[PDB]
């Protein structure tokens, strides 16, 4: 923002998630008393791996980026051994601690994170920002309840033709990425309409066993809907899983879409 932080500026406190890169924790800014979440780079795993430059672009994009629910990235700083992000803290954690704890939500829940979320997506593509990587475990929760974007790993600028490597479940990826091929915003919309079958059901609608199973389910768009799910929720999710990404509808129609009017609560 202006100043340079350094380690010594926070009393770390309990570990909010452990992952294969780094930790995220709990901290207080010794000064102000602030509040908020720091991530923890190893750095020698980032030089392995060569994640260097994913990293520039995740802290250039998610810095510069200022919305409700979109997860903060205040700044950044480093030492010898690592990197740190200093991100706003989410009080509630994952959405998917929340969809694990409640196997799956109600139509209302679901249309109302819907709707924050392609709020979200609406302003990351006013700048051609595009995320590639929806899906509950990078979907936080605020104070409120609010659904947070808050993993920008896997986010670049649109139009990409980026044959990164995938290694995650390509469960949320649409035909045109684990393909290859180039694409645009519009593979955040697939995600979406991924996003809002797990939310309902319980689990993405091509999961599979195996990534070659899961791949042939993606590619050739088989998903079916257990008997709960209703006419309108499958509408929605039938126009956001088109194969053909210029199907695929604008959030401006997604947020307009009766569904998600009837259940929507924000
Ligand atoms: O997947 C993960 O385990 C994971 C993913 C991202 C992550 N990063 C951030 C960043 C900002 N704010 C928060 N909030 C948070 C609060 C409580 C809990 C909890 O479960 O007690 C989890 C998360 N998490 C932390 C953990």
């Amino acid at each position: 923002k202006k100043r340079q932080w350094a380690l010594e500026d926070f009393e770390i406190g309990r570990p909010l998630g452990k992952g294969k890169f780094g930790n995220v924790y709990l901290a207080r800014e010794k000064q102000s008393k602030f509040i908020l979440a720091l991530k923890v780079l190893f750095k020698a795993q980032l030089e392995k791996a060569g994640v260097e430059h994913q990293l520039r672009r995740e802290v250039e994009i998610q810095s510069h980026l200022r919305h409700p629910n979109i997860l903060r990235l205040y700044g950044y700083f480093h030492d010898a051994t690592r990197v740190y992000l200093i991100l706003e803290y989410a009080p509630l954690g994952t959405v998917y601690r929340e969809l694990q704890k409640l196997s799956k939500f109600d139509e209302q829940r679901t249309a109302t994170y819907i709707t924050e979320l392609a709020n979200a997506l609406s302003y990351c593509h006013s700048k051609r920002v595009i995320h590639r990587d929806i899906k509950p475990e990078n979907l936080l929760l605020g104070s409120a309840g609010e659904l947070k974007i808050a993993d920008f790993g896997w986010s670049v600028h649109a139009p990409s033709s980026r044959r990164d490597t995938l290694c995650g479940t390509l469960d949320y990826l649409p035909p045109e990425m684990i393909e290859g091929r180039m694409h645009d915003e519009k593979v955040d919309l697939w995600s979406l309409g991924v996003l809002c079958y797990e939310f309902l059901v319980g689990k993405p609608p091509f999961e599979a066993n195996t990534y070659q199973e899961t791949y042939k389910r993606i590619s050739r768009v088989e998903f079916t809907f257990p008997d709960f799910v209703t006419e309108g929720a499958r509408d929605l999710i039938s126009r956001l899983l088109k194969h053909n990404p210029s199907q695929r509808p604008m959030l401006r129609e997604v947020l307009e879409h009766p569904w998600i009017t009837a259940n929507s609560s924000k």
